[PDB]
């Protein structure tokens, strides 16, 4: 439970005492003042004297800038603990995330991540900390209050001690009551959710027949059960706060008339009684406190055991050592059956294709079947089910994946641009070992000049997110640079669109012919190009190995481009 | 605004006004009670032994349970305007949703139009409603208070009016530095958010290229901006309160400054300063939320603003006097051009395709181009940018839209269902004038579909969001019968898919025969078989009209593809 979110917070106990301390002497300092209660009135307004009345301005002023000091170094001395454990656990979950498979990315969760990497990480240290804030303050307030009724009146004391465990209960019931209800609707708002967010996405066919008439009768019958439940919402939870009111309201009535109704019990003055009929009075927050924190600790850690899921989920499983500067081999499959994760059709059966070294395979890509996953299995993205697949004679298992994946490259029209700078996406990870000298003739190869070789800013221009909003046929181009600023010995190409380009369909031929002169290819195809310039046309595709051949075999029998 | 927004709250006075007089009560039951002090301290336990003290706790616990009635009263009474003027709006919203185009839907705005229906309306009135259970009550507590302090010790309020305005503005300049410190670290939360949902999303090329620690190492630094900043935005918070109890604390200190002086003295006694002086205390919520009044309630207001941004627009343009029952005229396109709302290079170039009575015209969507655009046309669900559309020899805006869109139905592999029995998803508007005989002759006339027929919960069973899932080849065919249910002149068919089902692509292309017996048929298909038994057959794409011819001029002008 939380002693596996305890390692993260030992580097931060030095802050976190501090809190502690610095809480604590709020509630310290908010006890202290009501004990001055006793000699103002007692000593004198009803004993005439001077004494405590020019002495009680100055001390309440110092005891509100402790109040005041104190409190702001709690909050700072807490978001030290607060802002430096949401930091750990962000970076710790990103760490965990980059090398998990990208098999989690494929809509087994969607675009949440961001939630749970921020939402998720600032609740989980803003209500365990709302749970150790609430715990020190209130638990030392109670405390405290209970050690000044012992001091100067026991006779209230002693019934206030019996006093407590009823008023206490009672909140944690109606709290339960309220809680459960929330819960139990939660299912009611989830259905109320659903149905207005379905006819705004079918607002296509709800409009195609006769009219929305019916629809919005049909919405009326929701809207009223949103409304009554609602209702019911301020019916369940405005009843526990009077019914807690009025409990601890018989409490207090009981203390007062526990009065000098005994003539024994004379020993209270105005000053002895009303700090402690005023402390029954600061006895609200705390005590309510100090039995609502735990829906607030154990939710928190809900949260924190939901992260928790997500961290302990693996890695990808790394388990070659191997490394290759270039793989000059031939790249080919082997009889790879595959099944997608959540899928049952296997989408790519047993296939036997091979990929000659310095030669290209052109997919046509208009069935959408065995397209993105044969292009997907040469980087490990999704491991092999049942198959082989062989670069340089050896499996493609054996190689560590931070060595192969440099090995290819994969070029499309959607190519994610980062936030960084046009001399920096281009070679990510590059920086190190490529120079600008290599930026300028990656550039200048790439024929990147329309956009970005003109200017005497040269290499570093804003061209990510916040910035220019990069077009597609400059992205294309960008990305083919990012393939073709070399150490690339296989290069994967989308052609998705295969549209309207000014010349960047000549630039792409410029980049087939220069980094497939000597290089490997595999390609999906949209164009009549791919379809006419191609060493090896395979149009194997819907799960199945039907057809290999050259121009002259591109047909197995009449199909698809077999003119 | 709130003018605008008055008449719909104008029928819910009854219950606007009795949450007012509850609350209202809810604070003289709070100031009488204080009140009640004087009496206490200054005839029991002070000077005069006991004749107030035996009915005191009884009061007590009287004008306690008051309190709670009139908290849950106002509770309640003020939920039936905060479901009454939610419940409203939303029905009022969704109403001027289905006449809302789809050019809103599409690109004008995405999904998040769940949220502004359930959100951005739960909190106009969560907020304006807040605006009105803080006024009432936190501006008759300081009536009542000021009331209480005039009568019981004119000789020192007086101070406290005359010391108002400085408390009552420091409260209002520390806020308002506080939510302009607010604003500026949204800039930065949305960068970071921004940043982490980017690199996240670009898993795909952060991966593949072997950016891992790099994009860490740049994740790290985005991580102490973002610590750094909630550091600053948890200090401009907490330099607030303190300061503010500490400008208040030295109040304090004037009012006991005050209360040594030997003039005040003798005009109050010990119940007298001791209710004087705890009011003080009593007054913290109160001056502190009627200045933060104003930050929601021209926050809340601005949301209903934003509300009725959305409201206050246009419906689709139904300018239209006329009705069709039966399309027998022919639907013509002639020099149609059209360009999308917020795309500039047109969609659909001059136009001069006919549909003729009796005959079919097939498409292929291979390039993508002018397919969907032409098949909304039709619906108007984008109105005609400038050319002619013939519907019988009479322009498309002859016939208005409710007459208009049931002489169109479209049918499509993929398709919205919704959330209701089968009968009246086949017959949706449809129910009043088609009964259950003729659902099930429908079904008959389905052959292909299995699952709603020998199992005689078919009628009226449950397909949609709930009960039993549609798989895709069983949502197309309930589309067949929902346009197969007659009053279906003219047909989209779109062929979201090319592949096919045992005897469902033969129920499809029967249901399409059948159709074409009378009636007309404009059709996207990436199936050939379509197009090898059309009437006639035309490959439109790139705008502009290419092609008119059967199957032995099937692409003529088209150039290279040549059947
Ligand atoms: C013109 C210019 C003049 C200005 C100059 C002024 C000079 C003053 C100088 C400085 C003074 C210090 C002020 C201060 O600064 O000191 C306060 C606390 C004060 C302690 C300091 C002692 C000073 C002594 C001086 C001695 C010097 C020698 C700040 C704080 O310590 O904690 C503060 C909070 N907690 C309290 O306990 C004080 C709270 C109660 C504490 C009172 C102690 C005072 C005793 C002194 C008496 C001595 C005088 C002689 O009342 C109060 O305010 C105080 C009003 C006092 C009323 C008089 C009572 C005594 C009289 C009779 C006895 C003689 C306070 O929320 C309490 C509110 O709850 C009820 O309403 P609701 O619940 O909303 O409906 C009250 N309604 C009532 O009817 C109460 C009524 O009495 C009930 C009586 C019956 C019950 C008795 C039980 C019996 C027990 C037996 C069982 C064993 C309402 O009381 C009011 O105003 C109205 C007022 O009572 C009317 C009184 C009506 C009835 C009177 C009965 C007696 C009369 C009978 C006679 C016959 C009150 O406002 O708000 C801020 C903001 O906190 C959050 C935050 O955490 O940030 C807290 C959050 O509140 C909640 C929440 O609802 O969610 C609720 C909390 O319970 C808690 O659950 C927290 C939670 O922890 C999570 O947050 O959340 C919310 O408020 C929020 C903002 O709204 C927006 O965000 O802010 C907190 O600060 P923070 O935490 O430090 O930041």
């Amino acid at each position: 439970t939380f002693r596996r979110l305890w390692p993260t917070i030992a580097p931060f106990k030095a802050g976190l005492i501090v809190a502690g301390v610095a809480l604590i002497l709020n509630a310290a300092s908010d006890t202290f003042m009501l004990s001055l209660l006793k000699p103002l009135l007692d000593d004198g307004f009803g004993k005439t004297d001077r004494s405590v009345l020019v002495w009680m301005p100055l001390v309440v002023i110092g005891l509100m800038i402790l109040r005041g000091i104190t409190s702001y170094v709690s909050s700072y001395c807490i978001s030290w603990v607060s802002g430096k454990v949401v930091m750990t656990m962000r970076r710790r979950l990103f760490g965990h995330m980059m090398g998990m498979p990208v098999s989690f990315f494929d809509k087994q969760s969607t675009g949440t991540l961001l939630s749970r990497i921020t939402y998720d990480s600032e609740q989980v240290a803003s209500s365990s900390s709302g749970a150790l804030i609430t715990v020190v303050r209130e638990g030392a307030s109670i405390i405290g209050l209970f050690i000044m009724m012992f001091y100067y009146s026991w006779q209230l004391s002693i019934i206030l001690i019996v006093l407590a465990p009823i008023v206490s209960i009672a909140i944690r019931v109606v709290s339960k009551r309220f809680r459960n209800i929330s819960k139990n609707m939660q299912n009611t708002m989830g259905q109320v959710t659903t149905s207005a967010e379905q006819m705004l996405k079918g607002h296509k066919e709800v409009l195609i027949f006769g009219g929305q008439e019916v629809e919005t009768k049909r919405f009326d019958k929701v809207s009223n059960r949103m409304r009554l439940q609602g209702m019911k919402m301020v019916s369940a939870s405005s009843i526990s706060d009077p019914i807690i009111q009025l409990i601890a309201s018989l409490a207090l009535a009981f203390v007062l008339y526990a009065a000098s109704f005994p003539s024994v019990m004379d020993s209270l003055t105005a000053g002895t009684i009303t700090v402690v009929f005023s402390s029954m009075i600061a006895l609200m927050r705390p005590l309510k406190s100090l039995t609502n924190v735990n829906a607030q600790f154990q939710r928190g850690m809900a949260a924190c055991q939901t992260l928790f899921t997500i961290l302990d989920s693996e890695q990808e499983k790394d388990e070659g050592k191997r490394v290759i500067e270039r793989a000059t081999g031939d790249v080919e499959f082997r009889n790879v059956t595959f099944t997608y994760p959540g899928r049952d059709v296997p989408a790519l059966r047993n296939i036997n294709l091979k990929i000659p070294a310095g030669k290209t395979v052109a997919l046509v890509g208009r069935s959408g079947s065995g397209k993105s996953t044969i292009a997907s299995l040469i980087t490990r993205f999704y491991d092999i089910d049942e198959g082989e697949i062989l670069m340089d004679g050896h499996d493609l298992r054996e190689y560590t994946l931070a060595s192969l994946r440099n090995q290819v490259a994969l070029v499309s029209q959607n190519v994610h641009l980062f936030n960084d700078t046009v001399a920096n996406n281009i070679a990510y990870a590059r920086t190190e070992q490529y120079s600008r000298e290599q930026i300028e003739e990656a550039a200048r190869m790439a024929y990147a000049m329309d956009f970005i070789n003109k200017m005497d800013n040269g290499l570093d221009t804003v061209i990510g997110e916040n910035g220019v909003l990069l077009s597609g046929g400059q992205r294309q181009r960008i990305a083919i640079a990012r393939a073709l600023l070399r150490d690339s010995p296989i290069l994967i190409l989308d052609e998705a669109t295969s549209a309207l380009d000014t010349e960047s369909e000549r630039a792409i031929q410029a980049a087939l012919d220069e980094l497939q002169k000597n290089r490997t290819s595999l390609v999906i195809a949209h164009r009549l190009s791919t379809i006419e310039k191609a060493d090896e046309i395979v149009v194997v595709e819907d799960g199945v190995i039907v057809e290999r051949g050259t121009h002259n075999d591109l047909l197995e029998h009449r199909g698809v481009y077999a003119q």
